[PDB]
């Protein structure tokens, strides 16, 4: 399949088999030339892709297909916006970070770990509990001898690659969303990003911004994809509500809704207060991405129509 046919904005891993998903991940490494750049052993790349997939759990949303969605979307974002400042090391780092960013997720939020006083919350002092666990596991898999995709990087390259993987995964925590939004507003106020290839700190910030954008792939896909994934996330929220009840823990109110009306109500709130203001800042810094505002508006209108037919049939 041609690259411009596989690498489009309508891709959804939901409709693919495990065999095809492994193939899609390989193609992403092929097209970005990171294999020949760092002499990646394809036996270790295939073993790493296998251990990452099996290290994901079978949740409705936070599963291996979500990780492939994030990688594929990250491929599109970097290809469209970052090809003229991202380094070869950072490009490989973003591939490992996208695929590993939700390793061992169990469908439970950080708040669950903090409220339940879980082992993970104790180890990580309630700070970005899930994301710290994902990143830690990412290197435990990556640094097994038979999976060392980055075995040929020298000392300084691996230090940069590791710092990029850590920072990007940690910044998928929604608790740092508004931190990155405020920095993004300040960047757009003085004209946008300049000399990104000279500024390793701000370029790393851009990468974190892009991985976070790719993580929120539901409102920027066709509405059929948006609906299926959002409903799978809603199932995780309702599942956590049930578990929190059995444990006699407090539950957040928006996780209790379990029908189509409350699903549309919630996604309209998520788009209007998280995704759309985010992509309005992203589009200013990167005008090549403002076509996603049209996808977000299209899905928003489609969600508003559903919530309208429920207002009517009172
Ligand atoms: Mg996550
Ligand atoms: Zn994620």
């Amino acid at each position: 399949l041609a690259a411009s046919s596989l690498f489009t904005w309508d891709f959804d891993a939901l409709d693919k088999s495990d065999e095809d998903l492994t193939a899609v991940c390989v193609r992403v490494f092929q097209e970005l030339h990171v294999i020949e750049q760092f002499n990646i052993d394809e036996k270790k790349l295939r073993k790493w892709l296998q251990k990452v997939r099996t290290q994901y759990n079978k949740n409705p949303f936070h599963n291996w297909r979500h990780a492939v969605m994030v990688l594929h979307t990250t491929y599109l974002l970097l290809t469209s916006v970052a090809t003229e400042f991202i380094t070869e090391v950072e490009l490989l780092a973003m591939l490992i970070a996208a695929l590993s960013h939700d390793l061992d997720h169990n469908g439970l939020t950080n708040a669950f770990h903090i409220n339940s006083r879980s082992e993970l919350a104790l180890v990580y002092n309630d700070q970005s509990v899930l994301e710290n666990h994902h990143s830690h596991l990412a290197f435990e898999i990556l640094l097994e001898k038979g999976c060392n995709v980055v075995e040929n990087l020298d000392e300084d390259e691996f230090k940069r690659l590791r710092a990029v993987i850590i920072n990007c995964i940690l910044n998928t925590d929604m608790a740092t969303h508004h931190t990155k939004l405020s920095k993004m507003e300040e960047v757009n106020r003085l004209g946008g990003f300049i000399n990104l290839a000279e500024n390793n700190d701000q370029r790393l910030f851009v990468l974190a911004v892009l991985l976070h954008t790719a993580d929120l792939h539901n409102p920027i896909k066709p509405f059929e994809s948006n609906k299926r994934w959002s409903a799978r996330l809603q199932k995780e929220f309702n599942n956590q509500v049930e578990l929190e009840a059995k444990m006699n823990l407090p539950s957040l109110p928006f996780m209790r809704g379990n029908d189509e009306e409350s699903l549309a109500k919630g996604e309209i709130g998520f788009i209007n207060f998280v995704v759309k203001p985010w992509h309005q800042q992203l589009s200013q810094a990167f005008p090549k991405l403002d076509f996603l505002l049209d996808t977000i508006d299209a899905n928003l209108a489609e969600w508003k129509a559903i919530a309208e037919s429920y207002r009517q049939m009172h």
